[PDB]
RNA sequence: AUGGCUGUCGUCAGCUCGUGUUGUGAAAUGUUGGGUUAAGUCCCGCAACGAGCGCAACCCUUAUCCUUUGUUGCCAGCGGU
């Protein structure tokens, strides 16, 4: 049920058509989640990570736009996780060779 | 045919690479954009993240002062010359 019920979307010339099955759509010309859809949806992805939990991974919370950059960098990071919060660099995983180096040199000056 | 050495554009601020990403591909990005600088100088932004040769600094000389030493260099204070 409606555990939420703070979900309301973006203007109507703005939505992506893929989209049309969890949009339910009316008022003020706003598009308006289907919230009777993202429950399971939701309920399920809760399910699949704590199973990753479980495994004991890391999951790297993505917070990098500024309206949850602190609702990232807070308690969101203290049980076993990381995150990034501001800008994404490109390939920080792609290539993770080059962006070790920059970790390393953080460490140093951190020690330093 | 060449080594070595030299002039020149020009002491101009540029020239590149690894990994990543984009493109079927030649290639592109980075190196572009907003400011700024003598400077690809620096900051911010950014599918780029780093690095190298260049710029700058380290070198010599000149402009002020201090310590040291005082002849072949010097003469402020003392003696007569
Ligand atoms: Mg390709
Ligand atoms: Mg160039
Ligand atoms: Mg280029
Ligand atoms: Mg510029
Ligand atoms: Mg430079
Ligand atoms: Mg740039
Ligand atoms: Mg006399």
């Amino acid at each position: 049920m409606l555990k939420a019920g703070v979900h309301f979307g973006h203007q109507t010339r703005y939505w992506n058509p893929k989209m049309k099955p969890f949009i339910f759509g009316a008022r003020n010309k706003v598009h308006i989640i289907n919230l009777e859809k993202t429950v399971p949806m939701f309920n399920e992805a809760l399910a699949e990570l704590n199973k990753i939990a479980s495994r004991k991974g890391k999951i790297l919370f993505v917070g990098t736009k500024r309206a949850a950059s602190e609702a990232v960098k807070d308690a969101a990071l203290s049980c076993d996780q990381f995150f990034v919060n501001h800008r994404w660099l490109g390939g920080m995983l792609t290539n993770w060779k080059t962006v070790r180096q920059s970790i390393k040199r953080l460490k140093d000056l951190e020690t330093q």
